């Protein structure tokens, strides 16, 4: 129902923001390999978020 | 350092949360989204293991 859809959409949103924050932290730590993997992870998180918005965004 | 541990904890959290969300999408029968989420969780697992080797202990 609406509650479950909203929770899922909200999780997809904070996951996307957390990948960006983590990428920023990894870059600050000069953790280059991890930053690279995290940057791709942010692409994937964006893809999931858009997909969730399409179904649950009302 | 505490900053490295912050990064590590965040990587672990993204792995845990993409797992939870995968299961919730499965419960919604939201298959297109679940497929994307499972791949996202694969990559979150990868990032975590890389960060753990670098920053852990």
């Amino acid at each position: 129902g609406t509650k479950q859809e909203k929770t899922a959409l909200n999780m997809a949103r904070f996951i996307r923001s957390q990948t960006l924050t983590l990428l920023e932290k990894l870059n600050e730590l000069d953790a280059d390999e991890q930053a690279d993997i995290c940057e791709s992870l942010h692409d994937h998180a964006d893809e999931l978020y858009r997909s969730c918005l399409a179904r649950f965004g009302d």
